[PDB]
């Protein structure tokens, strides 16, 4: 891998999808991690072979995990980071073992306040039409990086929603970059 896709979802959105059912997203209004993306010459790498998910693992990231990668869908926040790192995380392993990998995360997101970095701008969520440019600008600022935005579109109004905000990475996990891949058109609801 090259490079990295810290994607961060915005609970409420995420759960606005579930048009019925329980959703914790619902009540959650801070961004929380999806999950860390391997990336290699512009796309995602996925399921690649290596060790199977190990709970243990992360024992000692545990309670930070459960407040900064919930399971928004469902009250179980194990399977999730058991996908991420199945899906996602072995594409990395070459460099980030499991526990590595979570860490990464954690810090991420610890260095990565988008509620922060758009409120100063009064360009926190409010159920409104926001600009892809203006948010991207606010984070380019605060961060030096271009963020990438990813946005939902409700099928029966066709109104688009963000739902997830990405940081890209360096292969070094550390090192911010700008990214360029959005799947939000020039406005959406936030
Ligand atoms: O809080 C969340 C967000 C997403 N997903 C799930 O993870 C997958 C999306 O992530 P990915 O496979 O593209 O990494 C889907 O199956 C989706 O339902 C969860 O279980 N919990
Ligand atoms: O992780 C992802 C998802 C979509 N497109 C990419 O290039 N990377």
């Amino acid at each position: 891998f090259d490079s990295f896709w810290f994607v961060q979802q915005w609970p409420p959105a995420v759960c606005s999808f579930q048009k019925s059912g329980s959703c914790p997203g619902s009540g959650l209004r801070t961004f929380t991690i999806h999950g860390l993306w391997p990336q290699q010459s512009g796309t995602s790498l996925t399921n690649c072979p290596g060790s199977p998910f190990d709970i243990t693992k992360i024992s000692h990231l545990q309670s930070q995990l459960n407040t900064l990668w919930p399971n928004v869908l469902r009250a179980n926040n194990q399977q999730f980071w058991s996908h991420e790192w199945t899906k996602h995380g072995t594409c990395s392993e070459s460099t980030f073992n499991q526990a590595a990998y979570f860490k990464l995360a954690v810090d991420m997101r610890n260095n990565y306040d988008i509620i922060g970095a758009l409120r100063p701008h009064a360009a926190g969520p409010n159920g409104r039409t926001k600009s892809r440019q203006a948010i991207k600008g606010f984070l380019k600022a605060k961060f030096g990086k271009f963020p990438g935005l990813r946005c939902r579109t409700d099928p029966q109004t066709k109104v688009s929603y963000l739902v997830q905000v990405v940081a890209c990475f360096a292969q070094d996990g550390s090192t911010l970059i700008d990214c360029t891949r959005d799947t939000c058109g020039a406005n959406f609801i936030f």
